[PDB]
């Protein structure tokens, strides 16, 4: 979990 | 459904600097208006040496512009960039309002507002408030006209306040109003002064946390109604094997299946019976089965939940 | 294993919207029929001016297309669009339908309708199983022939239902009514009245969710079995561990091994025994470190199944 | 906000490995110094057979380059390679001491290091913590000159260690000995006892771990107080309720709604009350309501402040 | 650290399936001996016709390929394609076996079962799950014959392994040592307890447990971490529950070490049971100390948890 | 549980 993590994209 | 264009009338090339772009000019005239879509908004980045189209701009983030033209009514950003970068991008050709809308949902009166005079208004609502709720739990104390004035002065002030003012805000602050003038068969009366508590619900108005746990819950209601049904599957059920259990057995710890309902509870969220020796073991095992079964009926449901609050706090900010 | 072909007959190229690419006709020729395997479907997109095959769709798309040549027999969706896009990508080509099935994989009769006089059938079944459900758990209560024509009533609708219809959820089907025929050692007579609950199941055929849960069981089972060997392996270590810490006490709280069975359970899903006053510093010690332990065992297997739940759970919508 | 380029002298092509990029001068030209924006440092690369740029360097990492100039201020990494690449990458051209800073955060005196041989004194203060706690804990206990010895040796180890070194650290270290000098009603007597278990504290300076924790504490005390407010939110509530379903009912099992605040907590957090059978059928209702509520409000916002102590333990 | 090659012999160009590649001839003369790096090995893909490199195979690989001639010494997988074809776009290359290691590291019947060995195995697991039901059921109040069983167990453990000769051969040596001692009650309660250990033979067997002790393995430090956050949460709050109840008549709690259960029961949420005669202060003191278990315990379990996730799909 | 959480699956 990050931002603009490679789960949200 | 979107309409692809078909080949067999004249082909253009788009240098998005350095990345030529090799497109059928019947793709560029599906769509109206744009830059892209009419000669007259695109004839000034046309080059007359190199008879190409330059446009000095982000590389990467064109080809999902292309797709739009390409699909025909698509547009979906690519993962390779962040959506600030992208959101600018579909600003400089001018796809459309409706498109770029479209693109937007897939990711006196003084009260009401923040300046510097609603500021000390918010803060004396929010003082009001948690002054009447410390005065309904002290009236409930056996310990205890004191207690009523208070009680009506805050009523005074959430009237007014109401009042002023004039969805689901304007219900909460009419419903906390409600049981002071009803009291101007004692069930009623236990009903009127329990749904007295919904004064603390106005806090919402002006907490950003408690609005973003009112929207989390909107959202998964359906998520919500699944835990329930499976904990009511799951108490059923257990609650039946354990009576079963000791059905046979003399001097019966569960009197009948809705007894044990509680003791099905209170081990499917892992709260705890308290006592549990007179239980045989055939009753001791049914136990360890339901408290593993709401260990994982009670892990499945929750991180839609989860997911749900976290998507809606991090939009707030 | 998939074969590559490898160099040294002629060359030709391959033009993606302007993103050239240059394979060589071994490689085109290995898949027999698709839209570029043979020269029928691709003569036609054919450029005789330049002498390139031109293909204005998706340009990041392609490199997947051509790798599945590249490897003869290897398709694989690269993270950088979406499905939707890839979907339609493959449908282009005509790849065939057998590639296209493997690429799925990685990622009367009124009743079993969604008619307007199907849903009164269901509604009116739903009902029947709630009723039967409540009569079951009232009927048991100490203060209880008005029940049986209920019962006897809900199994005539129940063996209607099911010879209308003629698996799972026809053996849940047989189960729900086997009991009541059964009745028309004391052992026996428990055993049934307790199986005579799996009533409750019959609302899987009815409820969206409930099917989810029993797929995401039946894909985690394993992670089920890990879940309860590791269970056991704790509730044996630690009430060994507890028994053995009052050996030498007197008036000792757990009398064997089998005895703190219980004990441990409730400690390894956080539960609560209830009473712990005659248990010695050492048996706390131990119970500590079992709580400790608990909580990491019931924590360690979860995320695998509550992945399957959400991944079934989404599948569904 | 950035300001970008725009159209109308003279374009030029940038070759990175084979993979071209042309950009308008004017665009090159936006940002002074750097290899890319001054004539002086870009010349070596020239090629005048070609009369373009050559940059044998990694071809995917100038895309956040280019568009930093395209841009006009706006430097994003590009989740297609590896932290370490990106950060040698953009100091090839030098684009500049403040954009490269900028770009970081968007992801005796012996006593504080321990080196040179001051181990010693690092393990010898963490024996002396660990030993003032088992005291205090031992000399409350009901079977008890000898602990005071002890307290006082461990208080003038301290208060030397505090001395010879002169933050949060320091406040703490001050803490942990103001009770004994203090020592030197009987609610100001309890509370000092009580506060002298802040010596407890003193394991941070030395312990990596329960620094990460204060740091999560620390970004997280909003999501702390957003939990602390939906509990108070549930208790206060059902409390309320479980209190009036039991109005009713004679040989009432709770007095007043405070007095089920307790209760509520243990049923939220699913601790667990105990004895819980002169409750009614409502008051159960209330009870497995309460407890699912609990555990709703218990996992919505852990969830965050798990992730922040991630984070910062695996930065550490 | 890695070196990367600096401008000014000949720059070479290489054509990946259309995806043309400029680099210097000194770049791919850094690494010796691999396909592009020797002339011998790379001069079947030259075509006299273009001058140029033709390799037809996955473009988007070709990257990381060439970064690693690039960088000089390093090889980054990007996040564009599975890692399956980037085993077999650095296999054809040849880029040496030095290299692929570092990407690798990113009678006797019993071990290996092989048709009779899969009986054996069963048997053990049988005799395994015999001794540990003898165990159990020779504590029980009611109870020669299982004396008997318990040496059968036995003598089947030393054979097996003496037949066969890290951890698992301890495990094996501590499920027989016990027996063997038999032939202050302190130390027979200790060895009585230590015969437990037998159970743990079973990780021969399962899978699950070999991936559990490896989780272990793994995150010993979490483990140590999450051992010192619940030791300063007990004795922190149970100072405080002690202190907030020692001014009444009649204590609940006699010192703070015999507070120190109470806190744990309600760090780990497991419940301490009748909690009546604490007040008003004890409670408060008790609803914190629940609420900083749950954190306590949320924090760094999920570590663990994926320590474990990751053992567990590695294994499959 | 109150852990409820995925989280990344690990290192490598
Ligand atoms: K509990
Ligand atoms: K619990």
């Amino acid at each position: 979990k990050k931002r603009q993590h490679r789960k949200k994209q």
